[PDB]
């Protein structure tokens, strides 16, 4: 499975779901996460994000180990998102913070 971590927080670009071959990309008010079971680890969302902040579950960076779990959780609640749409208003003055989880919002 592949996993969003901490920089797509508040960035929200949507680019990765275009490449999706199986649609399993959730939406939340500012952050998406991938449906484990559903991903299929074609690898094609990674070099899409422009946050790069997608990473196949085994080279998740061991300070975002938390965003492996929160991916699966967040995904059995999130609605399927499967067009693309426009960035979060302000998302490159956010793009490379670190520290966004404590901004997630369900
Ligand atoms: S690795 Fe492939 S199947 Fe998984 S979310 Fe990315 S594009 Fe979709
Ligand atoms: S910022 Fe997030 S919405 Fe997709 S393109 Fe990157 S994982």
């Amino acid at each position: 499975a592949f996993v969003v971590t901490d920089n797509c927080i508040k960035c929200k670009y949507t680019d990765c779901v275009e490449v999706c071959p199986v649609d399993c990309f959730y939406e939340g008010p500012n952050f998406l996460v991938i449906h484990p079971d559903e991903c299929i680890d074609c690898a094609l969302c990674a070099p899409e994000c422009p946050a790069q902040a997608i990473f196949s579950e085994d080279e998740v960076p061991e300070d975002m180990q938390e965003f492996i779990q929160l991916n699966a959780e967040l995904a059995e609640v999130w609605p399927n998102i499967t067009e693309k749409k426009d960035p979060l208003p302000d998302a490159e003055d956010w793009d490379g913070v670190k520290g966004k989880l404590q901004h997630l919002e369900r």
